[PDB]
DNA sequence: GTCAGTCAGCTAGTGCTGAC
DNA sequence: GTCAGCACTAGCTGACTGAC
């Protein structure tokens, strides 16, 4: 229909007209600082929209590029900065449309599939590339992954939903999208009825165009506000923290971390032998044939059938990993426990990694998130990494690229650490001034010894009981504590004197406790200024999200400094779980790789952390699971 | 020849029970 | 706290009797 293909020279379909190509006089200065007036051509609705929100947009295909669009760009301080896309995945879709919102002028639509002269580009990459143009990015990590896939450099970002996340002080886990955002703070509607609209199509309608036109013009207002409600709040530190550490997190999903097919197969096998092997042998003891072993009710049943009872003459009536050690004194235990693990550990890694694994790249990928956890600790998903086994043997499958080698850097005791900092336990401080563990200073004050006597053991019961008192745990739950993550066997006046003994002399940790417990107050801050807000008092999330969130915050800011360092020898940052940072660099530049690493590790601890000094271990590691 | 009354397999949901 | 895996209990949906 005539109506319909009224702008297709530009690829532009109309659905229900409310389209109205519009030629003004701007005034735009020159590169050499001279007012110059040129005619640029742009669209908008016929059906002028009920917001004060613009609507206007350029559109810049192959035939339509002015060169003078990209005077623009010159003297900004914010650039509106979205992208759209034909699906999420970043490896199998390509880039459709990029946005450019610069105040007081439309937003620059250019249309990546239309484009094929490469100068047209250059303007985006330089005001992308630019380090004084504060990009404004609605959910960066998403527009800056599809970006840097495809050789673009984006530098400086300011993303609205980290914005909204730190400033809700974690009040409400849902909502933070851009159209509840721009409703709550700039009292808009979006109207973001689109259902995800076909977007692989050369030709692009009027609605698609439009509604992702105020999805880029909103990001500006919404700067406005938030940069000030950050102000008013003092969270300046960890949003720009957060901010310049999207980069980082890009790079660690795209690179992800390679998997030995070979190894892994050949574990399967074994593992599975292993676990036939186990299984068949269980089947003989519970003397049931057909016999189901995963079946719960199953299992108790045919242990009740067994016969076997407790010290005190009792009947199982719970595998419970803890029951199981209360019945240990039988064979058939022993197998059934060990068949557990097998089980758990086969079908919960082995058989479930080759989903993850890109037969394309043969590399497992993950989908970090940076504000989901409550104390701020990355989160991955997909594959959950923290939640793959730390095993040695489980751990080798993960090797390097080809023609490379890791460097692998975990931070000692940050959490014991910060802990002293924050609270100034003065004997704390002084010994860590003087290079003394506090596992091994905490044994020596429960055993009585000499410096030099202390044993494994006796670090491990520390190990055990720092983590234990120093969030608040009351005495009772220590023996749990104790017992269940380690093992070790306790009694209830032993737990009592550790208690005394571990609070006498840490005087800064009891008065940290005081006043926590005497204030109940419901609003919480790190030392980045992270605040928390909770519904109702809770003494131990109380006690435990300061040393968190400042380990989070040591954790981002270590990523943010090194993605700076390792720039020159062209090292990927894989993966940060836990206390624990991890590179891949060239095998010439391990030397180098494994100072800037160190380097970037303390100059983060410093930062935050002044009266203590933070150690980090580095290892060059063949595989994930090296020595 | 045909329709009730009762016998079920199937699918869901909840109950309950365990570890990464 | 999240997660799967299974009895058990229930309600439904066709087929095997039961009939005057």
């Amino acid at each position: 229909d005539e109506i319909t293909k009224k702008y297709i020279k530009d690829n532009i379909i109309n659905v229900d007209d409310n389209i109205i190509k519009k030629k003004d006089i701007f005034k735009l200065k020159n590169e050499n600082n001279e007012i110059t007036e040129c005619a640029f051509e742009y669209f908008e609705s016929k059906k002028k929209f009920d917001d004060d929100i613009e609507s206007r947009f350029f559109i810049i295909n192959d035939n339509n590029y002015n060169e003078n669009i990209n005077l623009i760009y010159k003297d900004i301080k914010y650039c509106g900065l979205n992208i759209q896309t034909t699906g999420l995945e970043v490896f199998d879709e390509n880039i459709r449309l990029i946005q450019i919102a610069v105040e007081n002028y439309p937003v620059i639509i250019y249309d990546m599939f239309n484009i094929n002269k490469k100068d047209i580009l250059d303007g985006l990459r330089k005001v992308l590339e630019n380090k004084n143009i504060i990009k404004i990015i609605q959910n960066g990590k998403f527009d800056a992954k599809f970006l840097l896939h495809n050789n673009f450099k984006i530098e400086n970002i300011f993303d609205t939903y980290i914005a909204s996340k730190l400033l809700d002080k974690n009040k409400n886990m849902y909502g933070f999208k851009l159209n509840n955002i721009v409703e709550k703070y700039l009292n808009v509607i979006l109207d973001k009825q689109q259902q995800n609209s076909v977007w692989n199509n050369s030709l692009l309608n009027n609605n698609q165009l439009f509604y992702a036109a105020r999805d880029s013009s909103c990001l500006l207002k919404l700067y406005k506000k938030l940069k000030e409600e950050i102000k008013k709040e003092n969270l300046h530190i960890v949003n720009d923290i957060e901010n310049k550490c999207i980069l980082p997190i890009c790079d660690m999903e795209l690179n992800g971390i390679k998997v030995d097919l070979e190894n892994l197969q050949k574990s399967t096998n074994e593992i599975l032998n292993e676990l036939n092997i186990e299984k068949d042998n269980l089947k003989k003891k519970l003397k049931d044939e057909n016999i189901n072993v995963n079946s719960q009710q199953q299992v108790l049943k045919a242990l009740q059938k067994n016969n076997v009872r407790d010290i005190s003459n009792k009947l199982i009536e719970n595998t419970s990993d803890s029951n199981l050690k209360n019945f240990l004194n039988h064979e058939e235990i022993i197998s059934l426990r060990n068949y557990r693990r097998l089980y758990k550990l086969y079908s919960a890694f082995y058989l479930k990694l080759p989903l993850h694994i890109n037969t394309k790249t043969n590399k497992i990928h993950t989908t970090f998130n940076q504000l989901k956890t409550f104390s701020g600790r990355f989160s991955s998903e997909k594959p959950n990494l923290q939640q793959i086994p730390r095993q040695k043997n489980i751990r080798e499958i993960f090797i390097p690229n080809d023609n490379n080698i890791f460097i692998i850097a975990d931070f000692k005791q940050i959490e014991l650490k910060i802990a002293a900092e924050i609270t100034n336990d003065e004997i704390m401080l002084k010994a860590y001034n003087n290079n003394i563990d506090l596992h091994t200073l905490t044994a020596s004050i429960i055993t009585k010894k000499n410096i030099p006597d202390i044993n494994k053991e006796d670090r491990h019961i520390a190990k055990a009981i720092n983590f234990g008192l120093i969030y608040g745990m009351n005495y009772v739950n220590l023996k749990n504590y104790a017992n269940t993550y380690y093992g070790l066997n306790m009694s209830l006046d032993q737990c009592l004197y550790f208690y005394n003994s571990f609070f006498e002399h840490y005087k800064g940790i009891y008065k940290w406790h005081n006043q926590v417990k005497q204030k109940r107050a419901l609003q919480y801050s790190t030392l980045s200024n992270r605040k928390v807000i909770f519904p109702y008092f809770s003494f131990t999330k109380a006690l435990n999200y300061p040393v968190q969130g400042t380990c989070a915050d040591i954790l981002k800011l270590a990523l943010v400094d090194l993605y700076d360092n390792l720039k020159d020898i062209n090292g990927k940052i894989i993966l940060c779980v836990h206390d624990e940072i991890i590179i891949e660099v060239n095998k010439k530049f391990q030397e180098e790789a494994l100072k800037i690493l160190v380097q970037s590790m303390e100059n983060s601890a410093s930062y935050f952390l002044k009266k203590v000094k933070c150690e980090v271990s580095v290892k060059i590691a063949e595989n994930w699971g090296s020595k």
